[PDB]
């Protein structure tokens, strides 16, 4: 039985070597949480992917923690989200939301997103001396963008700005997250009303129209969905941007490939998505098995058991990715699991990609001599929260 969480290595740029040790040895392992209880972790791409794709696993591992709230908004909402549903229930929702959350909407949103970035860089360029990229760019952009998509804007945004950061909270800070949540549930309750009697081209405007029409889609679901989207896409993207730049700056010979060559970027982004993970599980909530399961390597996972898809290392599996533990931004073959797989596959997978693309491009393009205001050594990740995020990222150029 192995101790999980693992040790957190010295560098922010390295991972627990314990991960590769397992993936290339026993591959499947059982683990114990402090807590005491026994779980299981899979490490192979095949296996990880099976866990997410196979329908004998369940994402209902928080179902009592949410009932045990419930009565807070936080808990009402853990019960109401996609990422926590299964079976038919999840299918109905995902289906309903995609009637408006489509690749097309997202594709068409790229131009705005470019401006949203340009603008934040326009403010970045009038701030003084070394400047923290986290506070001033990485944390704000994805909300802006989620706002633009939802139909919040654009007054209302210096308020939202508060509620949103409250949720960036270090996961222990429950009372302060519970507060913002509530402000948001009412805020969106209101926004609906106004969007209904003056729609525009945005996610909510569309959902209402669906909901008002001939469909079971209710205002509450819309609200849940709208927040689900925020929580899910905010911390996430914000962390990655910073991490990515760091990683690039760490590998200057791989970064030089993206200089003066903007068509190289979509590939670069997917390589970092692969190589630079959210967590060990790549932000994926542990699945628990609804029944017993046979794996690639022969091992069998028992029914009623917690399972950790360890995406962080499955995305370096040498069976799949040739030269996997090194960053190749030219990589053409790269079927990474950063956005998961199976029915829970990131709803914002394309959007994320666009944001990240647009962000790098703009930085490279407008601030190409961008160096860390020094140094790799001093960087430090956030104690809590859960996602691998930098506390700050002072940069100069
Ligand atoms: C890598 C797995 C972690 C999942 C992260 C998922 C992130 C998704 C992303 C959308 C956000 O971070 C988030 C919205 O989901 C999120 O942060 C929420 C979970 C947020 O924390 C929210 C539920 C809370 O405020 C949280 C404090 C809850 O109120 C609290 C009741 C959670 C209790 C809890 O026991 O769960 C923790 C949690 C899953 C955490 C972390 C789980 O810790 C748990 C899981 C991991 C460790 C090993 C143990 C095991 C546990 C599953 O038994 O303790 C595990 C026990
Ligand atoms: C780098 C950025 C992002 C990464 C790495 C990421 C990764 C993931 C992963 C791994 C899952 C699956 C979790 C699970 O299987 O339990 C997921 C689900 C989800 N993602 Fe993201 N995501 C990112 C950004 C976004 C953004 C910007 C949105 C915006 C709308 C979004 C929409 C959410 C939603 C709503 C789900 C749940 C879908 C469902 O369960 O059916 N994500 N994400």
């Amino acid at each position: 039985p192995i101790a999980f969480p693992f040790p957190d290595p010295p560098s922010v740029c390295e991972l627990p070597p314990e991960l590769a040790e397992i993936r290339d040895g026993q591959s499947v392992v059982e683990v114990k949480f402090p807590d005491g209880i026994s779980g299981w972790m899979v490490t192979k791409h095949a296996d990880v992917r099976k866990v997410l794709v196979d329908s004998r696993f369940s994402s209902k591992v928080m179902a009592t923690a949410a009932a045990a709230m419930s009565e807070t908004e936080t808990g009402k909402l853990m019960n109401e989200s996609l990422v926590g549903m299964d079976a038919p229930e999840h299918t109905r929702l995902r289906k309903l939301v995609t009637k408006a959350f489509t690749a097309r909407r997202v594709e068409t949103l790229r131009p705005r997103i470019t401006e949203l970035v340009g603008q934040l860089l326009d403010e970045l360029e009038t701030l003084p001396r070394p400047v923290d990229l986290v506070k001033n760019f990485s944390v704000p952009l994805p909300v802006r963008v989620i706002c633009e998509l939802l139909g919040v804007p654009a007054g209302d945004q210096d308020t939202f700005h508060a509620w949103s950061n409250a949720l960036l909270g270090d996961w222990q800070q429950v009372v302060e997250k519970e507060a913002a949540t509530v402000s948001l549930v009412n805020y969106f309750g209101e926004l609906i009303a106004v969007k209904r009697e003056n729609p525009a081209d945005d996610l909510i405007s569309e959902l209402i129209a669906i909901s008002d029409g001939d469909s079971t889609l209710t205002e509450r679901e819309i609200i849940a969905l709208s927040i689900g989207i925020l929580s899910a896409g905010h911390e996430t993207t914000a962390n990655q941007i910073s991490m990515f730049l760091v990683t690039l700056l760490h590998n200057p010979e791989e970064l030089d490939k993206l200089r003066d060559n903007r068509e190289a970027i979509p590939k670069a982004v997917d390589e970092l998505l692969r190589f630079v993970p959210l967590t060990t599980t790549g932000g994926i909530i542990p699945r628990l098995t609804t029944a017993e399961v046979e794996l690639s390597g022969g091992q069998v996972l028992p029914a009623g058991a917690v399972v950790l898809p360890a995406v962080a290392t499955a995305n370096r599996d040498p069976e799949v990715f040739e030269d996997g533990e090194r960053l190749n931004v030219t990589r053409e073959n790269n079927p990474h699991l950063a956005f998961g797989a199976g029915i829970h596959h990131c709803l914002g997978a394309q959007l994320a990609r666009i944001e990240l693309q647009e962000a790098l491009g703009a930085i490279l393009d407008r601030m190409p001599q961008v160096r860390l205001a020094v140094p790799e050594s001093e960087l430090r990740l956030k104690s809590a929260s859960i996602i691998r995020g930098l506390e700050s990222l002072p940069i100069t150029w």
